RNA sequence: CGUCGU
């Protein structure tokens, strides 16, 4: 119960993924040991690749909302803090609407439900920017397929996104869907970079949605 | 002017 956590703040300390070789060069399992255990707790915590690499991932999720009224099983928490980057951290504190509290009781208490209390800041932003869409950037509405040109804005370059949201949440079931299900494409890696996230963690993300679409 | 906003 203590050894999944152990083993995805080493994932999440080396960017989100390793070579099951490179993560054996870190610790004192043998190979079956170890890859006995990704197994176990799934791929809903671990994903497994084709060499062989291992991806980091969690079902938490941050919640969404504004304002949010209790039950929700969600983090509520500022995404730019937890990144280091909410300019409200200092001058203001206050007109930011949400927690500069990561580890509040609450949330403490969700991270404990999805075993991830161990977890420093700095993990668990690694592991929530490749595994919760929430911190992906805007996704254009308007998208509906790479065969159309619809209007994002035709004089003004569409800046969104132009993928499958419903892929994005590992939920897409259209038989032959037209939206784009590559992250890895060239102008969303611009978005995505100009956004925070580097095509290693896109390639991350793309990978974890991959596993989720190969139901 | 689309959520998290010098
Ligand atoms: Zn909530
Ligand atoms: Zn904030
Ligand atoms: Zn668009
Ligand atoms: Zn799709």
């Amino acid at each position: 119960p203590e050894v999944f956590c152990f083993i995805t703040k080493i994932l999440c300390a080396h960017g989100g993924r390793m070579t099951l070789e490179e993560l054996l060069g870190e610790i004192s399992l043998p190979e079956a040991q170890l890859y006995e255990l990704l197994k176990a707790a799934g791929p809903d915590r671990f994903v497994l690749l084709e060499t062989r690499s291992v991806v980091a991932t969690t079902r938490a999720r941050v919640c969404r909302r504004k304002y949010c009224q209790r039950p929700c099983d969600s983090l509520h928490l500022c995404k730019l803090n937890l990144l280091g980057r909410c300019h409200y951290a200092q001058s203001q504190r206050n007109l930011c609407k949400y927690s500069h509290d990561v580890l509040s009781e609450q949330n403490f208490q969700v991270l404990k439900n999805h075993e991830l209390s161990g977890l420093n800041q700095e993990e668990l932003a690694v592991l929530l920017v490749q595994s919760d869409p929430f911190f992906m950037p805007e996704i254009c509405k308007s998208y509906k397929g790479e065969g159309r040109k619809q209007i994002c804005g035709q004089p003004q370059p569409c800046e969104r996104l132009h993928i499958c949201e419903h892929f994005t949440r590992g939920n897409c079931s259209y038989l032959n869907c037209l939206r784009s299900h590559n992250l890895m494409d060239r102008k969303v890696l611009a978005i995505m970079r100009e956004h925070g996230l580097s095509s290693d963690v896109v390639q991350n993300i793309q990978d974890i949605c991959n596993n989720k679409h190969t139901r």
